[PDB]
RNA sequence: GGCGAAGAGCCGGCGAGCC
RNA sequence: GGCGAAGAGCCGGCGAGCC
């Protein structure tokens, strides 16, 4: 499996709520192709990788590229929750915040919390 | 009809035979999408348009585009004859010789006779 | 009701392969 | 054999639309 570490549920809820609100005033990429290219292009501020993705090879490359580019990434239980948070009626294996909009502080606190684990 | 002039049957046979041999030492584009783009790009020396194409709007733009680009064009009865001559296993609505290989004079003479119509 | 971020369809490049 | 130059599939691009 591609999941490198365990994320507390309340921090996950914080992450998806943040993603929901960011879609309103920022820019988010949704889907593994858009997310990976956004990371590769140097644009991603925070990427989300679902934990129930099968086969794992859809997203298994995503964590290492994110490590090489020093871009924080977080895990969420279900592709359904991530799909709901980006608001595209279907499950979603990975996503990314590209522009934090007006949610400077909330994003900053969240990313400090990911690096702290 | 999108057929701008009448092409004698014997000129059709000469044209398809020459095209047949040209695939071997020259270069031919096959299908309307490739041919139209190649003429528009200015590389095509001579294009073939089947007369039994349906619906006609598939190839109806080619004659005038070829005129705009000053490219000589000839008509052949059936997309079947053109498809066999360009050597595919399905019908073909239009084609083009872009580089004459070893047939410089033959292509030139053919084009003069086409202008003669 | 169906399909769809496990990528919709559309575009550029190649231009005969896929089951 | 079915589909296929009326564009097969591969690559790049946009990134939610098509039945």
């Amino acid at each position: 499996s591609y999941v490198r570490f365990e994320v507390p549920e309340d921090m996950q809820n914080e992450a998806l709520s943040l993603l929901e609100k960011v879609r309103e005033s920022g820019k988010v990429k949704k889907g593994t192709n858009e997310t990976t290219k956004a990371v590769e292009r140097g644009l991603a501020k925070l990427v989300y990788i679902a934990e129930d993705v099968d086969p794992p090879e859809i997203v298994a490359h995503l964590p290492l590229l994110c490590e090489e580019k020093n871009v924080p990434y977080i895990y969420v239980k279900s592709k359904n929750d991530l799909g709901r948070a980006v608001g595209i009626e279907v499950p979603c294996a990975s996503a990314a915040i590209i522009n934090e909009g007006e949610l400077r502080k909330e994003l900053g606190s969240l990313v400090e919390k990911i690096k702290g684990l």
